[PDB]
C-alpha cells in the first residue's frame, strides 16, 4: 500500500527480453532492496488491446502469496511508459535451464510438478486460472525453486472466453483452442504438458504449423519416446485427457507414486 | 495553547525529510527560535503513517529530557500539518559524521553516554524508539546529543510487523525477522551506532537488503584495525543475537572505556 | 601451501569460547574472504601438554576434504599464542540447537546422522577415527548442513592408547573408557549416542557422577522414553552394542530403513 | 639481449609497495637511462610460489611491443631477491588517480578503455590472455596514456587453470571463479567491470565478504547510479554477460558509439 516513482529505484543490468517490453535488474534506493523492473511501452500495448489483461495480471498477481508463486509489489506509470515491480528470480527461467540441460531427469521433473502443483492448488482455492503455463512463465528462485509468473492471462473460473490466440497454442488444451468453455482442469492438461516437455526437451504436440499443432492437441497424439519411464507415462497419460473431468485433481498428481518417487520436496 | 502558521515567522530550510522539510522559525510575540516541520498530508494519508505521526506526537511531547529532542505543540492547514520542535543548532549526528568520516574515542564515548541517558529515561516511563539512526540524532548549542523522530516508537513490548520501508542496518534480529521484541531493541541500535562513529559505517551494511538482512540475522561482523580492544568489547557485549544477554543502559554507562573517554558523567 | 600472520585478519565477534581458546568471526584482508580464528594461548597448551593433539589435528583436519568436515586452511603462531584459521559455520553448533529446541524430530536426527555418516565413512576409507563425536563438536554450514570439527583426539586406526580422559565420557563406548584397544567403531557407538541424544535430549548413559556413566556404559545400560519409535529403538541398539564387531557399517547405517524413510539428503 | 647486475643502476626513490616486493626508479649508469626496479625477495617467492607465475610475467612482458603495454626490459637474479628492470610510468597508477579523482567523466574512461581496448587487442593477435586486469595494474605514461602491467596471471588461451585465487574476485569473470575453462572473454569482462568502476568508483559486484561477492559476479547482480548515461550502460551491459560467446569483440568495443563520441584517441 505505497506509491512509487522511476527515481525511487537503480536500474541495472537487463534480465530477459519479452514482448511488450523488457525485464532489468533494480534496487529500491532507500532500502537498497533487489527486485525486478517490468517496463512496458504503452504503444504496444494499447494498440495491441491487452490494456484489459495487463490490469487483471496486478490485480490478481498482487493479491496472491505463496512461495512458488512471482509476487509483484506494487506499479505505476510513467508518461511514455508503465512499470511493474516483480519479485527478482535469480537462477531466471526454467525455459532458458531447459535450453540448458536438453531435457531434465526425473526427479528435477518430479520436483518441478510439485512445486508448480502447489502454485496452481493454492490458486484454484482462491478460484483462479491461470491458463498459460509455458516453461517461459516459470522463473527460479535463490535456491532453485519453481516460481509462476506472467498471470496475464489468467482469468476467474470457470470461463468461456475466445481470447484473440496469439501464442504457439502447443500448452492450450482442446476446450480452450477449440473456444469451448473451460475450467481449473486447463491448469492440468498444460502441467502434462509440462511434464512431458520437461522429460523429452520438447512438447508432446510440437510440430511445424499453428493447424497441424491444432490437429495433434485436439485428436490428443503424443508418442513416448523409448527413454520415458513407464510412471512418467502413466501420470502424463492421466493429465492429457481430452474430457477435462477424467483429468486428475491436483492433489492426485501430488500423491502420484511416480511424483514421490522422484520429488524431493514433499 | 493553541498554535497557526500566522503565529511564525518562516526562516531558511534546516534539512529536507521525506515526508516533508524542516524549518527554522520564530514566534512572533516573544520572538522564540524554534523549528517547523511541515507536513503535506497527501503523502502521509496515502501512505498511511497517519498513526505514527501521531504517536510522535503524544510521546515526543510529553517527555522531558535534556538529550531528547522537544516536541512543543502541533497544528494542522487545510493542506499539511506542521510540527513544533526545539530547535537544534548544530543539525545532525549524521551530516557531524558526514564532515568527520569517523569519530575519537571521546567524542564516541560522550555521544554513548547522553545517548544512554535519553534512552533511560525513555525506557523508565516504558519507550522503546526502535529507530536509532545518526539521521535522528540532532546536536544542541552545547553539542550535546538529542534523540528526534520518535515516529517509530511503541509501547514495550511489541509485536507489530510494521511495513518495514527503511535500510534496516541499524535494526536487530528480533524486528527484522517480525519477531516480538522489548526494549533491548534499542541496545542492539546502540552497538550499531558506537561502531559506526568509531569506523564510518554500520556493523552490517551492504550493497542489498536481503544481504544486509543475511548479515544481521547471523551477526556477522568485523572490526577494523583501529578500533582498541575496550571498544571491541562494548561493542561485542552489545551486538548479541538474544535481546537477554545485551547489557543494561547502566552496565554500558558503567563500562571502561565509556568512562575513561566519555567527557560527560 | 602459503604463509599467515594475524595483521593479515580483520578480527570480528566471539562465536563460542572453547577452553583452550574462544573462536572469532575473521576476515581475510585482501580477499575479503569469512572465516574463524581459532585462538589458543600456548601457556594453557603446554602446560596440559596437549601440543602433540592440537598437530594432530592440524595434520588431519587440514588433509580432509568433505562437504560434512570442517575445513582447517592452516595455521600459524604468536610469540604467545597459536591461530588456527578454519572454515566458518554460520548456524553454530549442533549443541546450541539442540539447547534451542530441546529434542529433535526424527527427520533432522535422521539427516544429521546420515551427513555424519558421510563424513564418517570418508574418514574411515582414508583411516581416520575421530574418537570425540559429540554434539559440541557438530557445527552447521550456511544450508543447516552437518560439519565435524575438533580433531584433536582423533587417530589413525586401530590405537591402544589410554590418553589422559577429561571431557566426561558420555559418547566414548565401553572398550575406551576400559583403556583397551579400540579401532574405527568407535565412532559407530558415538554415533548411536548421538542418534539418541538428538531425539531425546539427553544422552542413553548421562548420570550425576563420571563413575556412575562408567557403570552405566560398561554394562550398556539404557532405555528409551515412550515417544521414540520403534525404527529408531532398532537402529540406536544396534549401535550400542557392546562388543564392536557387532556394530553395524557405516553403510548399514545409512541403508537402515528409518533413516532413509525420514532423512532428506540421500 | 643483455646482462644486468645491481651495481649497473643508482637506485631512488619508492614509487610503489607491491606485496612480492617494491618498486624503485633507477638510473642505468652508463646511459643515464631512467627506468624503474622491481625488487623481489625469493624468499616470498618460493614459499608462496609463484616462482613459474614470475618465468610467465618475464617471458610474456619482454616479447610483447605496444605503447599501451609496460615494457620489461631484462631481469636479474641477486643471491637475496630478483630484480626486474620495468619500463617507468611518470604519472604512477591508474588506481591512485581513481583514488584521487573519486570517480572520471565519460572522456578520461573512454580514452581509457580505448588505449586498454587496444593494448587487448594486441595481447590476444599474439594469443596473450592477461586475466588480472584492475586498476592496481594500469600505469600511465608520460602523456596521461594507459598502460597494462603485471603479465604474471596471463596465460596462452584456451586455458583450464585453477589457479589459487587469492586477491580478490572483482574484476574475474564467472568463469574464473567457477574454475572453469576460459578463453580470451575474460578481459572483456574485466574489461566492463573495470569502465563501470571508472565511471562510479566502485567496480559493479563489489562487496563485504568475498562469499557476497562470488554470488553477485555469478548471478551478475549489478545496478547503475543514476548518472551513468544510456550509452555507458549500453556499452557496460553488453560487456558484463554471463556467457563469455555474448561478450562484444575488442573492435566492437572499439567502435561502441559511446567510445567514439567521448573518446579522444582514435
Amino acid at each position: 500500500k505505497r506509491q512509487w516513482a522511476l527515481e525511487d529505484f537503480e536500474i541495472g543490468r537487463p534480465l530477459g527480453k519479452g514482448k511488450f517490453g523488457n525485464v532489468y535488474l533494480a534496487r529500491e534506493k532507500q532500502s537498497k532492496f533487489i527486485l525486478a523492473l517490468k517496463v512496458l511501452f504503452k504503444a504496444q500495448l494499447e494498440k495491441a488491446g491487452v490494456e484489459h489483461q495487463l490490469r487483471r495480471e496486478v490485480e490478481i498477481q498482487s493479491h496472491l502469496r505463496h512461495p512458488n508463486i512471482l509476487r509483484l509489489y506494487g506499479y505505476f506509470h510513467d508518461a511514455t511508459r508503465v512499470y511493474l515491480i516483480l519479485e527478482y528470480a535469480p537462477l531466471g527461467t526454467v525455459y532458458r535451464e531447459l535450453q540448458k540441460l536438453s531435457k531434465f531427469d526425473e526427479q528435477r521433473t518430479a520436483t518441478y510438478i510439485t512445486e508448480l502443483a502447489n502454485a496452481l492448488s493454492y490458486c484454484h482455492s482462491k478460484r483462479v486460472i491461470h491458463r498459460d503455463i509455458k516453461p517461459e512463465n516459470l522463473l527460479l528462485g535463490s535456491a532453485g525453486e519453481l516460481k509462476i509468473a506472467d498471470f496475464g492471462w489468467s482469468v476467474h473460473a470457470p470461463s468461456s472466453r475466445r481470447d484473440t490466440l496469439c501464442g504457439t497454442l502447443d500448452y492450450l488444451p482442446p476446450e480452450m483452442i477449440e473456444g469451448r468453455m473451460h475450467d481449473e482442469k486447463v491448469d492440468l492438461w498444460s502441467l502434462g504438458v509440462l511434464c512431458y516437455e520437461f522429460l523429452v526437451g520438447k512438447p508432446p504436440f510440437e510440430a511445424n504449423t499453428y493447424q497441424e499443432t491444432y490437429k495433434r492437441i485436439s485428436r490428443v497424439e503424443f508418442t513416448f519416446p523409448d527413454f520415458v519411464t513407464e510412471g512418467a507415462r502413466d501420470l502424463i497419460s492421466r493429465l492429457l485427457k481430452h474430457n477435462p473431468s477424467q483429468r486428475p485433481m491436483l492433489r492426485e498428481v501430488l500423491e502420484h507414486p511416480w511424483i514421490t518417487a522422484n520429488s524431493s520436496k514433499p
